[PDB]
């Protein structure tokens, strides 16, 4: 048989027999798309299949749940027609963060019939399901989050300005005020799934002795963020399992307070 794929991502819609893999085809008739390995053993190739269904068990890289929305394309023959979507690669979920993903949508539905769509995020589990949501049905609207309630888990070593100091011959008391980057996933995916990268300011002295102990002592505070969970971000790559981008206000002082020796 030859059954119909289409790609979202080209727009292409090629003819592609059963017994032929999808990459080596749509690379026949003239379509380039993206593979490192060619030997399903990488991400490279990976497509989002949202409808149809392939063969894929001569590729290896993907998870059991991952293969339930992820097909390899260097590695797959279609079953039936198939609408799918490459150039995925960036975009993908670990088992991981579809677990956390699944139970988390599961939580939110138990809550969401009666949604603000403004004020507060309720923060958890369920946030990143309630940011999404109020990208799709808030119509820009401000919301927030207090900045002890997101459940950050900041650390001096996570700091560039604090840490290009401490990693350096000085010695003595040093004042610090700066604007970072902080990418919340090292907050956990639950975090990051709603904040993404996110500036922050921290405030504070830091203290360096010459025996190699040092201290340090100040505040972080957050900018806002900006939610936007287009097509080709992470937090759409979330949803995806239009809208219009807002602010996520985040108030409040969070204190930092840590020594060591180097
Ligand atoms: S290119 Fe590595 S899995 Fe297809
Ligand atoms: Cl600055």
């Amino acid at each position: 048989a030859t059954y119909k794929v289409k790609d979202v991502t080209t727009g292409a819609e090629i003819e592609v027999p059963d017994d032929k893999y999808i990459l080596d085809e749509f690379e026949k008739q003239g379509v380039n798309l993206p593979y490192s390995c060619r030997a399903g053993a990488c991400s490279s190739c990976v497509a989002l299949i949202s409808s149809g269904e392939v063969d894929q068990s001569d590729g290896s890289f993907l998870s059991e749940k991952q293969e339930k929305k992820y097909i390899l394309t260097c590695c797959s023959y279609p079953k039936s027609d198939c609408t799918i979507e490459t150039g995925y690669e960036d975009k993908i979920l670990e088992d991981f963060e579809i677990e956390l993903a699944e139970t988390g949508l599961e939580f939110f539905n138990d809550l969401k019939d009666s949604l603000p769509r403004s004020g507060e995020i309720l923060s958890g589990v369920t946030a990143p399901f309630e940011a999404f949501d109020h990208y799709l049905f808030g119509n820009g609207v401000e919301r927030s989050i207090n900045i002890n309630d997101v459940g950050f888990n900041i650390n001096v070593s996570q700091i560039p300005p604090i840490m290009s100091l401490l990693n350096g011959k000085n010695v003595g008391r040093f004042d610090i005020g700066s604007d970072f980057v902080r990418n919340t996933a090292l907050d956990g995916y639950s975090v990051a799934a709603y904040l993404g990268n996110i500036t922050m300011r921290t405030e504070g002295v830091l203290n360096v002795k010459s025996d190699g102990t040092w201290q340090y002592e100040g505040v972080i505070r957050s900018y806002n963020d900006t939610y936007d969970a287009n097509p080709s971000t992470h937090r759409g790559a979330l949803g995806e399992w239009s809208g219009t981008p807002y602010e996520i206000r985040i108030p409040g002082e969070l204190k930092i307070k840590e020594n060591g020796k180097k």
